[PDB]
């Protein structure tokens, strides 16, 4: 674990932060008979794996989100549409450029965090972990990730309540 930040949040607590950063990206809405191109999402490192995963907002066509690590999906193998795997990295921003021939990025990053080691299983699925959180993100609900954030930070004193600059000293 550790965090990188763009200055202007560095006295932000990172709830309120995330909640800034949902409140434009909105709920993407990835439900059955409405997922489309839109909504999509598209990896990076194969059609349904990769070591990146990153959708946009569908509401204000710009801001948006990457999990990094090794993110293994499973459109409709048991159990139906579940991600899973390594989560490693979330990072958030506007502007997704790249993600092909090269790999996806955020034009301006807002913040991003790094060794989330969150794991997650095939067999674990829908009501799992990795794909809480991601999927959470999607539909513009950060809770999922503040509780895991909390976790992270437990151990060291901290929660998803303190400052990205507090955060930050008792890291690096
Ligand atoms: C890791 C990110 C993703 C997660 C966590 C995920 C999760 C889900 C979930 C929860 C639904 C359920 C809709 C419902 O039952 O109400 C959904 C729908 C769907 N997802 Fe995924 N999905 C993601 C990535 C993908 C990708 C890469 C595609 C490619 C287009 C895709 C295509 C679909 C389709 C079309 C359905 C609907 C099938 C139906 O009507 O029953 N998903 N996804
Ligand atoms: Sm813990
Ligand atoms: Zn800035
Ligand atoms: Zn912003
Ligand atoms: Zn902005």
């Amino acid at each position: 674990f550790s965090v990188n930040y763009d200055s202007s949040f560095g006295g932000y607590s990172i709830h309120d932060y995330l909640g800034q950063w949902a409140s434009t990206f909105g709920d993407v809405n990835h439900t059955n008979g409405n997922v489309t191109d839109a909504n999509s999402g598209g990896f990076y490192g194969g059609s349904l794996s990769g070591s990146q995963y990153a959708i946009s907002s569908t509401a204000n066509q710009v801001t948006a989100f990457v999990a990094g690590g090794n993110l293994t999906y499973t459109l409709f193998n048991e159990p139906a549409h579940t991600l899973y795997g390594q989560l490693d990295s979330l990072s958030f921003g506007d502007g997704l450029s790249g993600g092909d021939t090269s790999p996806y990025s955020i034009q301006v990053p807002d913040v991003s965090f790094g060794g989330l080691n969150l794991s997650s299983l095939q067999a674990q699925g829908h009501d799992g972990v990795v794909h809480q959180v991601v999927y959470g993100l999607m539909s513009g609900d950060t809770g999922a990730l503040e509780t895991a954030l909390n976790g992270i930070l437990d151990d060291y004193g901290l929660s998803v309540n303190s400052t990205f600059d507090q955060v930050a000293a008792a890291t690096a």
